[PDB]
């Protein structure tokens, strides 16, 4: 009666307008809180994200056979009870399980069968009495496990992970300060293309990462650093293409940050640099120069160097002028330059041609260029500026402006 | 059953017909002097701002977590009791906090439990008897808090906040009319970007201000000071960009302040200003000033320096022309002259395009020009011009001041 008195109210039609989309362009279906897991949930063919949320003590039926495109299984804090033809189902189709959960009973003991899993994200803390990790000693039976992102807090890296990492490429440990000590555990993980310490309180980069040949992606947020020189010792790594620093404590930068010429995505924001030397722009291979809120006094003119810029953005600094080498680079994207103390925008601006969002809201702009119009990619609601600043520009001109809005 | 019937009663469309805009374009609700927190509330996900205000018996209820773009939550004399699941959804979804309360009878407890949040704007009296800055004590476990208003009467800095400042960017001090003890106890805590103190009748600005080099803008709004040899010490800080120093009583401004070319907002406006001197004027570059309401006879002639002007005012004083050197400027946008006894108005300022917001009723011009007609850039809702004369301008004036206010 439970069940018939849910799909009563939950029906088919209903559930029909509460289909919503999610930021993978999968059809979701939100369950949250609901009493039961209904039928008509069910009776869709093409939900890919079955995000089971707070649902207590619900029998998973054979209805979910329906689900055609169903390859990510959020299970939220929902303690889920499943038959046996569903486990087999589990053993030989799903491919994703995305677990937020709390309790070793809210994450289930029927997902070890599982095998053909290739992406999960565990989130809710883990440190736990008598039962660290027995939860996921069938990791070693997920033999296909890449994508392993940890919100979990995690006092230490798990050693069933490492036994994991032959296959184990993406480590987002988002540990919410809480150290991992690595202890040289990633010194065996030979074959990881990613790393993501995120807020986990290092103020010292460990060797583990240095030491490896295939990592790509380097993420060191929020961390309390003050110095980065032992990048001298990342030429061994062939591969690296990114370094987002986000949110650090950073009073000054060496020169030989200028030696990783395979670094791409270089962030240093937020931060308290001071002095950028000009041994920095020895890089070429810089694509997102994201140098947001930070203080620098001014854009060096070397940055014209960076060929493979695209999105540069230095929001919220210090920045008095900018210099004409600067606008050497053409393959710029996204040029975020707003909350700045800049006095005005030299007319090499106006050479951009693939400026698209412009970001001018506040600066010391007396006049906006004319040649802002010239940009045909530029729409005004790409131009971010100050009306007051913006009303400078001739009436056809801003026709023309906003002929290029309305298309 | 109460809390019940304000669920069922508060319906959608009426909650998405109380749902105002914010100053951030934020959606806001205010909920004001319910019995209870009506579910309905956390069903809309527009909401952004929670405003729920003197509302006792608050158990808020995780169906929030369901509630999307929630990042302001305004506890307002309410006794708080979340539960768990709330409890984590708000640790990675909310971002900012207001509370106001009476001493311990309504300071929730779960705040401190969300190590997340960026702004815990703390409202009420905190100065109670025998807690003397003990309730606060459970503060040390937050490292992400940025910024922290205290307004709550507070008698001294609390050594809790000296410690937990450590990662702290924006704080701001009210006293309503309390003598602060701070004790020079701030060399500590280096990273603060923005520190304000408003109506602390100290008139002795203290020394710790110094040992700290981050501070951009200071606030010193009706602190009343009378000679302030303070700006040749604030030498020693170099990272000052708007002094505000307004609703004081200012007998004369010594002339060293002249040498800081970084500063860019003179608000001194309602003082007892007689004579200020040239060389307070030697930087160039202020955009905002404010002067209304003085004793002035004539304005200085070094102001006539200042070519980066936004805003003055010569609100009720004694000055009856504009000084050519006031002419030598060029960016003259905002003034306040109104109730005042100006005489002649010369071309040089009427021809000022860029007039943005100029107060002018009530002031004794003689005639106003025809000047007023044609441009369609200052108009009357930008140059609020005597009415009085008003009258006697031409009809296409007021055709140009009217279209203001339709355009």
């Amino acid at each position: 009666l439970r069940q018939l008195n849910l799909n009563n109210e939950w029906t088919l039609d209903k559930l029909r307008q509460r289909l919503t989309k999610n930021a993978q362009d999968k059809l979701e279906l939100h369950l949250f809180m609901l009493s039961g897991i209904p039928d008509t949930v069910f009776d869709l063919v093409e939900l890919e994200v079955l995000k089971l949320e707070l649902i207590p003590d619900v029998t998973i039926p054979p209805s979910i056979a329906q689900l055609t495109g169903l390859k990510e299984l959020w299970l939220y804090h929902t303690a889920a009870k499943i038959e046996a033809p569903a486990l087999a189902f589990l053993r030989e189709n799903l491919r994703a399980l995305h677990i937020k959960f709390t309790d070793i009973k809210e994450i289930p003991l029927w997902i070890y069968s599982l095998k053909t899993l290739e992406e999960l994200h565990l989130t809710g803390n883990l440190s736990a009495e008598n039962n660290r990790y027995i939860v996921i000693d069938g990791l070693r039976e997920l033999k296909r496990l890449k994508v392993l992102r940890l919100k979990s807090n995690l006092s230490k890296l798990p050693q069933v992970v490492t036994d994991v990492g032959v296959h184990l490429q993406k480590l987002s440990i988002n540990n919410e300060g809480t150290k991992l000590i690595v202890l040289n555990s990633l010194k065996k993980m030979v074959n990881l293309t990613e790393l993501e310490l995120i807020r986990c309180d290092l103020e010292r980069i460990p060797h583990s990462i240095f030491s490896l040949h295939n990592l790509q992606e380097i993420d060191l947020k929020d961390n309390n650093l003050k110095t980065i020189e032992e990048i001298i010792s990342f030429q061994h790594l062939h591969r690296l293409t990114c370094l987002k620093l986000w949110y650090n404590h950073i009073a000054y930068i060496p020169i030989q940050i200028g030696n990783l010429t395979n670094l791409e995505r270089l962030y240093l924001n937020r931060n308290k640099i001071e002095k950028i030397p000009t041994q920095l722009f020895y890089c070429r291979k810089l694509r997102y120069l994201d140098l947001s809120h930070n203080n620098l006094t001014f854009l060096p003119a070397d940055i014209g160097l960076l060929q493979n810029l695209q999105n540069l953005a230095v929001t919220a600094n210090r920045i008095e002028a900018l210099p004409p080498e600067l606008f050497q680079c053409r393959k710029l994207r996204a040029l975020h330059l707003g909350n700045n103390v800049l006095q005005s925008l030299p007319s090499r601006v106006g050479e951009l041609t693939n400026l698209t969002q412009i970001e001018l809201r506040g600066n010391r702009l007396e006049c906006l260029p004319v040649e802002l119009g010239e940009c045909p990619l530029l729409k005004r609601s790409g131009l971010v500026v100050e009306e007051d600043l913006f009303s400078t520009l001739p009436p056809e001109v801003k026709e023309r402006l906003w002929r290029a809005d309305k298309e």
